C-alpha cells in the first residue's frame, strides 16, 4: 500500500539535495505520471540531465553494493534519493515515452521467440548489475521497464508495495529458496528470479503459488515443478537448469556467471554484440 524504494549506492558516493537541481521541465509521462525533468548543478554529474519524482508517501531505505560510471543500454538508474519535509525525491535516468513491462504482458501473449528477446536483454542487463555489485534478491516484473522504442530497461533499484517493518520486504513469488530462508545467498539466486520471469512470460502463471505466504515458502523450497509440456525441449533445459535448488548446480552460479545463460541452446539465435548494440528490433513496440 506505501512504496518502499531501495536505493543500492557505490562506495564514493554523494548525498544530494533539492538545491542540488535546476527544474528545467514538467512532463505528464502516462504510467510515470509527473515527471519534473532537472539539471544537475555541482558534482562530478554537472549539467547531466535527469528526471525526478516527488513522492508523498514512500519509504527510502539505502543499501550498499558489494572508474566512473556509463551508461548502460538495458539498464534504468537512481542516482540520489533523498527525504525533505516528509518527501522523497528520487533522481532518475531520465526515460522519456517509457513504460511499464507489466503492462506489456497483461496485453500480449508471448510466445518462446518473444521471450528470448526480452530474457536476452534482461540478461545483459541482470549481468551488469551483478558486476557493479548489485544483488536484487526479488527481481520481479515490477522492476522491468520498457523504453519508446520497445527495449527493455531493467530499474538498477529496488521497488515494492509495503506490524512491524522490516529491512528487507521482498515479494516471495520470485525469492530463490536459499532467499526464502535467509541462510545465505549470492548473485546466483537472481539467476532462480530470472528463471520465475521466464517462466511467467511463457506461461502467464507463476510456478510457485500458494494460498498464503506460508505455503508458497514451503513450495519454493520442496516443491516439485510441473513443466509445461507446451514449451519445447530448449526452453524445458534452460528453466530445469534454472531451478535447480542448490544455488552452486544452478545456471550461471559458475565462474563464467551469465555465459552459461547465454551460451544455453535456448539463445542459441542471439546475436549479443547486435543486442547490446540495441540493433535487434523487439517483439511489441508500446
Ligand atoms: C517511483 C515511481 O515513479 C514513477 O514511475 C517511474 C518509474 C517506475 C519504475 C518501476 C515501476 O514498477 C513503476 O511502476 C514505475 O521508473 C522510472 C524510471 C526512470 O529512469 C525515470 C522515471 O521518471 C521513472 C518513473 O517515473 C511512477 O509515478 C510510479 O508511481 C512511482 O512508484
Ligand atoms: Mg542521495
Amino acid at each position: 500500500k506505501e512504496i518502499a524504494i531501495t536505493h543500492h549506492v557505490k562506495e564514493g558516493h554523494e548525498k544530494a539535495d533539492p538545491s542540488q537541481f535546476e527544474l528545467l521541465k514538467v512532463l505528464g509521462q502516462g504510467s510515470f505520471g509527473k515527471v519534473f525533468l532537472v539539471k544537475k548543478i555541482s558534482g562530478s554529474d554537472a549539467r547531466q540531465l535527469y528526471a525526478m519524482k516527488v513522492l508523498k508517501k514512500a519509504t527510502l531505505k539505502v543499501r550498499d553494493r558489494v572508474l566512473v560510471e556509463v551508461n548502460h543500454p538495458f539498464i534504468v538508474k537512481l542516482h540520489y534519493a533523498f527525504q525533505t519535509e516528509g518527501k522523497l525525491y528520487l533522481i532518475l535516468d531520465f526515460l522519456r515515452g517509457g513504460d511499464l513491462f507489466t503492462r506489456l504482458s497483461k496485453e500480449v501473449m508471448f510466445t518462446e521467440e518473444d521471450v528470448k528477446f526480452y530474457l536476452a536483454e534482461l540478461a545483459l542487463a541482470l549481468d551488469h548489475l551483478h558486476s557493479l555489485g548489485i544483488i536484487y534478491r526479488d527481481l520481479k516484473p515490477e522492476n522491468i521497464l520498457l523504453d519508446e522504442e520497445g527495449h527493455i530497461k531493467l530499474t538498477d533499484f529496488g521497488l515494492s508495495k509495503e506490524k512491524k517493518a522490516y529491512s528487507f520486504c521482498g515479494t516471495v513469488e520470485y525469492m530463490a529458496p536459499e532467499v526464502v530462508n535467509r541462510r545465505g545467498h549470492t548473485q546466483s539466486a537472481d539467476w532462480w528470479s530470472f528463471g520465475v520471469l521466464m517462466f511467467e512470460m511463457l506461461t502467464g502463471t507463476l510456478p510457485f503459488q500458494g494460498k498464503d505466504r506460508k505455503e508458497t515458502m514451503t513450495m519454493i523450497l520442496k516443491a516439485k515443478l510441473g513443466m509445461p509440456q507446451f514449451l519445447s525441449p530448449e526452453a524445458q533445459s534452460l528453466l530445469r537448469m534454472l531451478f535447480k535448488r542448490n544455488p552452486a548446480n544452478r545456471l550461471g552460479a559458475g565462474p563464467d556467471g551469465v555465459e552459461e545463460i547465454k551460451r544455453h541452446s535456448f539463445f542459441s539465435t542471439i546475436d549479443w554484440n547486435k543486442l547490446y548494440r540495441r540493433e535487434i528490433h523487439p517483439p511489441f513496440k508500446p
